């Protein structure tokens, strides 16, 4: 009966195995675009993505993550409100059944189709589980997704999934730019936050891209197709892995644009 996004097991039950579901800096949250505050000391972000070694794709029964070697510093996320470097680990998704929802974060209440998260840890802490421990340990750059013309950046992700269709399968996936997936601005907002799937830990600064990308039709209803389930049991779709928006609390949202 472990952690999942069905009725019997999804957000709402997370906190009985994980108490800090209820705690002071949980994400995701809805941003409020008139109550962000622009923050003229932010600095622009810099991904630096060009030696970026992608390795593996992995269904891993509540998303699909695309790994990359974090062994030296080849794809990193520095600037912005961060201090230091983060390594990129692994990006992921989260979308909806339909068009409508699959976002975490909001914009002014407005769920978007899915989002995807770059996951990095900070270097002055050795490995991602360390970082996990630590209040500056992640930094996450998200996206929005919205449903309009292919994102040929994304193509690649898409045409594999048909072979990771259930939770534990894998594939090699070598030499995958993340950059095909990053809108044209930078521009974002920032705000200190969690994990939103279990653990939940509170080790997050979130960067949220204002510019959402565009994808066809075609290509999120392939990642509507795959499975919650492991191989040979009941057919699950893995839809709607979304965490809801959860209390701000004592936080700031600071945007890097006027
Ligand atoms: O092994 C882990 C590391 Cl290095 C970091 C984190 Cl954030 C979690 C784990 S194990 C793990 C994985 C998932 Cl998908 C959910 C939970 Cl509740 C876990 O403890
Ligand atoms: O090369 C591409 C073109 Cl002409 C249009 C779009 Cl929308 C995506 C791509 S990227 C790509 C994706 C896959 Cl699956 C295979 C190959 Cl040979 C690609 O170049
Ligand atoms: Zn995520």
């Amino acid at each position: 009966h472990h952690w999942g996004y069905g009725k019997h097991n999804g957000p709402e039950h997370w906190h009985k195995d994980f108490p800090i579901a209820k705690g002071e800096r949980q994400s995701p949250v809805d941003i409020d675009t008139h109550t962000a505050k622009y923050d003229p000391s932010l600095k622009p972000l810099s991904v630096s993505y060009d030696q970026a070694t992608s390795l593996r794709i992995l269904n891993n029964g509540h998303a699909f993550n695309v790994e990359f070697d974090d062994s030296q510093d080849k794809a990193v996320l520095k600037g912005g409100p961060l201090d230091g470097t983060y390594r990129l680990i692994q990006f992921h998704f989260h979308w909806g059944s339909l068009d409508g929802q699959g976002s975490e974060h909001t914009v002014d209440k407005k769920k978007y189709a899915a989002e995807l998260h770059l996951v990095h840890w900070n270097t002055k802490y050795g490995d991602f589980g360390k970082a996990v421990q630590q209040p500056d340990g992640l930094a996450v750059l998200g996206i929005f997704l919205k449903v309009g013309s292919a994102k040929p950046g994304l193509q690649k992700v898409v045409d594999v999934l048909d072979s990771i269709k259930t939770k534990g399968k894998s594939a090699d996936f070598t030499n995958f730019d993340p950059r095909g997936l990053l809108p044209e601005s930078l521009d974002y907002w920032t705000y200190p936050g969690s994990l939103t799937t279990p653990p939940l830990l509170e080790c997050v600064t979130w960067i949220v891209l204002k510019e959402p990308i565009s994808v066809s039709s075609e290509q999120v209803l392939k990642f509507r197709k795959l499975n919650f389930n492991g191989e040979g049991e009941p057919e699950e779709l893995m839809v709607d892995n979304w965490r809801p928006a959860q209390p701000l609390k004592n936080r700031q949202i600071k945007a890097s644009f006027k």
